[PDB]
């Protein structure tokens, strides 16, 4: 099992790691010709506009969309995945959702707190800049959690997008091996 994750900049040690804990081989996808020979890709991030530019600079937008491969997105992931956030921004309009950015506003930091996965248990999450479901625009996108009545995680077949970061948290492994044996395997 090869699962990449996409870093067209930017440092992606930490979810490497995580893959290997989940028991997975790990690619790091800094290029088109890197999307070859994977299971799955992971789309991470922060500031998700600078990553749909990057995306379509180096041609991986087109590439991505015009594969089937199975998709998870955590924050900017999350928001690229989607078919729209209200703001005119590059996405894959992949996901049946719309998202709503900065869902618990900018003059936070950060905040980490358990969130319940369905059909698994507790995750412990840190969100950053976090973004969260807004529509739901198709019968078969499935809400996997929530944090009050918002929704941070939601799975759409082989998709899945999250509103926090798996990979600044020890059970970031556990979030990657949710997302490989639900929509990979």
């Amino acid at each position: 099992m090869i699962i990449g994750v996409l870093a067209i900049q930017g440092d992606v040690e930490e979810h490497e790691e995580a893959i290997k804990k989940a028991g997975y081989e790990a690619k790091k996808v800094k290029r088109v010709e890197d999307l070859e020979g994977i299971d799955a890709l992971i789309i991470p991030g922060g500031e998700s506009t600078a990553i749909g530019k990057l995306m379509k600079k180096y041609g991986l937008l087109e590439k991505i969309k015009n594969s089937n491969l199975p998709i998870l997105g955590t924050c900017a992931g999350m928001v690229l995945l989607s078919k729209g956030t209200g703001i005119n921004q590059i996405l894959l309009e992949l996901m049946d959702i719309t998202v709503k950015r900065n869902a618990y506003g900018r003059q936070v930091d950060s905040f980490e707190k358990e969130i319940e996965f369905k059909d698994l248990g507790k995750v412990y999450g840190v969100f950053i800049r976090a973004p969260v479901v807004d529509k739901i625009l198709s019968d078969d996108v499935e809400v996997i959690a929530r944090d009050g009545d918002k929704i941070v995680g939601v799975k759409q077949g082989k998709y899945m997008a999250l509103s926090f970061h798996p990979e600044l948290s020890e059970d970031g492994y556990k979030v990657y091996k949710y997302f490989v044996e639900n929509c990979v395997k």
